[PDB]
């Protein structure tokens, strides 16, 4: 139920606009120039203004490139986007007869922090890669999977454009493209950062605090078996090629037994962590308190860095990295 | 312990100001002109500026009409009021020797979002009607009940003015006027919207989700017995004339039994919903998080509309209304 | 999955019987006479015997009209029906070769208090209206939705008759007709009276008892904001035309926020009230204790009227209605 | 707030009717004859018909004496009363222009098992005595306290009659008369039999079952210290003259200490027994299941006699009473 190839002639001929030359602009713009598209980099004058000029692009101010644009691509970070949509693009969108605007981030649109007008058809292309492996896969030849999705279709030409950009940026063919929504992309981007990542760090921290403080393990020997040596980077490489359970036939017989007997044991415990976290994002509740942490000036984001950089596990790895040569 | 008639000569002679020509300005201003009062409509130039000019009123800017005013009436909505009191009226209140200012909304004043000075005696007139039945009752002859209330009396002439406006707008005689506070009007306006309205919609939604998903009722037949036919509008008309329990002698004998045996049964369950909701508003807690939802940009107000307009009950009534001719 | 028109010739030609000239007999009989049907009113000699004679009908005793009937319609109340089916119709149903009998009330049949024989095909027509709006909609031209349903089909001609009466009484065309069962009509008639009606009265009663007894609101001011003024009749009229949530765009922004944040909050609390009430009726448990309250002589129905007519909220609205002129 | 004397001329001159010559008819009728009142005993022909004839009264059938009556007194038991009101008095009450009817039992009227018409003014006189001490106090000279109470006053002459009968039966002067309701007399008659009487028997039974079955007391020695000797009849005589706590100064110092330290200790435990029993009667719930026990044929009243007459405490006192000579 995915799409694999399409027509490039919808976005061809016209001049696509690119906003920001950041971590996607150094990546996605050069591929779109290679497919025969007039791309114009929008960026206010900073350090990133230079590299866009240095690598052969015509570059202008942010609100001026969307004037000369026909297809808009908005590749800027998520926490600065709401005020630059409102102070730069919001005065000029009232002159567009037909317009398409493209976000790589469902967080600002799905929770209604950015509401585009009727005439501006908003869509989404969300790359599933590091970003630092795109140009390698652009060099090698294959693609990379992306999520597509429409929010407002006031012309009927949404999927004429929604697949043509995924053809344009070199995602397909070679990779796939999954039709989805704006709301599902915002959920999977956030629930992966709220359910299985902070559980994982809190479990590696809790295995340090149990073994050192009770069982008398040396503080240098605990880190070498938890993350300071590479088993985490070894338990992660095999999932990308063989599967999640299918890499476990490269282990000892004992290691598969104690894993499988506990993975089905603690599943009901960790389901209630996840299912309470998913409704928390689905209500728009998390988008509110991340919007209030920015207005308060990050007092809770600041203290939790000092409680995490002065942890005993975070102190112990500091001297250990001045011992491995790192 | 209510008041029924008073003297009009306190607000007579001077020129009363009217701020905003909205849902009260199209209503309350024409009645005050009929009682022999110099009323002057304050409204910034918009669509509502036209109808105030179109129906024979002298109209000016918002902060300019309170200059020429002697008695101020502030009939503008509640969420825009704090910044237009602070940017338009707050520069000019420092020129008033004697002044009375009148709010139809206790929410902005009782929680201290609007603090008027000493010399400006603030009072309240709160109409108890639809608003769309005023001019009918103005046509017929009777009145409509209102809530009165003083907050700051720095002259002694508060109830000389607090009853004269209720005499002026045609509330009394014909209706009554209840002396109250600013804090009690803010409580009854909000606890009716927080206790028995969202319980009622959540109970009609829960009867759909029980009958369809379990007992195999047709999705078109469930709505015709819950709200799509008129029993709710039939169970509501008889309370306005006969009483809350006194309309139940127009029902079957079985319908009174199953109601009364359950109304006294679930009373202790729904008391704890109400009594926890009333202290939540009495602490000023709700006024805080409604003030933070506006600054965050309504992310939780936005998501809960999409969860309520994509409900299965809200989808099922859409096709049903393209079936009754509605 | 509803039916909109059918054939009238099944019930045409023969003489349909009508039992009782009550709240449906003054309504449903005159429409059936207008469609070219020989209707004969059955009623024992009382006050309702007169108006059936007064408005041009041939009228007889109850058990005698079903002798001359070919199609039976039984429009009598629910609490008297079991003994008049058993003492008047039960001697004479043993002479019918072919017969159809029609109840407007699923409560007596679905719980097995009335068990008709094999040869008597029992069906249901259940009007979804006030009853006092039928003749207006008969005057205007449109119809009104009804529930259909068969219980015993011992001829194959059930839906030949089950739609012909809905065509006969003027329900369709103009309204719809939903095919259902006897058991589903008894459930939706009773669970609306047991779940969201007695919760609603118990919540308006609990908002009086919280505001007056604790927060010091005046007892005359509490009723004017809960039901004595018309917002309940204003919050009910807009649901009949626009929808349940679609009428909330006629409100203030604050009123939609505090409603939607609490309607999704108390939904899990009020689901357990409903889902325990629906299995209580589905077991036939409620039909038992309403049958025992009648045999005990209503001692619990009597006391709960005195506890509800001597409530402080029910006392306070009495003097208030001698103050509005009501 | 009690009444002590009144006028006898309201019930004087006319002929008062007396229904039943039972435990009150052998008592209350002879006193009313002594005050100069035409009393006529109504009783169907049984054993009690004889003693009413034997002691000089004119006696008739039950429904015939209320024909010749002007003031009705209904001194018959409570479980037979509903069907003899309905089959004997209910045909003849439709001939009375003015009538007063008097019950000595609030249980049948307060729960609505007997509903008299408009023209029949129903009142209550409830004697507070054994019944077997009336004629002694009639011999000695003093009176006995009674409860008065009106239910329906459709003439204004209720308390003209409600005190004249208490003057007539020799209650006042010498005793008092307390104005009350029908509902309060039914509550105090039943909650004394449901709260402190069955707790008391269940506590004397539980002290037998603890001492014999565990602590090895002889089964003949346990009864002599609980009820078979007279301390219960000794702890009861002193309350009637001195008070409930004021009789405790006739005891040992130790007996007052262990009583008072435990009476305030178990008060919160036995309050929840009482307060759940009082709402059970106030809802009319007990009147329902006593009405259903009669229709079922007393299966639960029958088994609980056999479980109480075959108790080990009830067996042990049988041989003990063939040992004291009782
Ligand atoms: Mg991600
Ligand atoms: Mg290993
Ligand atoms: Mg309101
Ligand atoms: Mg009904
Ligand atoms: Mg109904
Ligand atoms: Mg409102
Ligand atoms: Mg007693
Ligand atoms: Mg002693």
């Amino acid at each position: 139920k995915t799409v694999l190839d399409a027509n490039l002639d919808p976005l061809k001929g016209k001049t696509i606009g690119v906003i920001g030359y950041g971590n996607q602009g150094r990546v996605q713009a050069t591929i779109m120039r290679e497919n025969g598209l007039n791309v114009i980099v929008g960026n206010v004058k900073d350090k990133y203004y230079e590299l866009a000029k240095k690598e052969g692009f015509e570059v202008y101010e942010i609100d001026e490139a969307v004037r000369r644009s026909d297809v808009a691509l908005l590749l800027i970070p998520d926490e600065v986007m709401k005020e630059v949509y409102e102070k730069k693009i919001a005065p000029v969108l009232q002159g567009k007869k037909e317009f398409v605007l493209d976000f790589a981030s469902g967080y600002n649109v799905a929770f209604g922090l950015i509401r585009p007008p009727k005439s501006v058809d908003t869509i989404m292309v969300a790359p599933r890669m590091v970003g630092e492996g795109i140009m390698d896969l652009h060099k090698q030849g294959k693609g990379y999977p992306v999520l597509l999705g429409v929010k407002q279709d006031a012309s009927g030409k949404a999927w004429d454009y929604a697949k043509a950009i995924a053809k344009g940026i070199g995602a397909i063919p070679g990779g796939i493209a999954v039709i989805s929504s704006f709301e599902e992309e915002a959920l999977l981007d956030l629930m992966s950062e709220h359910t299985w990542v902070p559980i994982l760090f809190g479990a590696i921290k809790a295995c340090y605090d149990i073994a050192v403080k009770e069982y008398g393990v040396s503080p240098e020997a605990a880190l070498l078996e938890f993350y300071a040596s590479g088993e985490l980077a070894e338990i992660a490489r095999l999932i990308a090629e063989e599967g999640i359970f299918n890499q476990m036939v490269h282990h000892s017989t004992t290691s598969q037994y104690g894993t499988l007997t506990r993975m089905f044991k603690y599943y009901d415990v960790v389901r209630r962590i996840v299912e309470n976290e998913a409704k928390y994002i689905w209500d728009g509740s998390f988008a509110k308190e991340w919007s209030l942490e920015q207005q308060a000036g990050y007092p809770v984001f600041y203290r939790l860095w000092e409680l995490a950089t002065q942890s005993e596990m975070a102190k112990a790895e500091k001297e250990l990295y001045k011992l491995l040569g790192r």
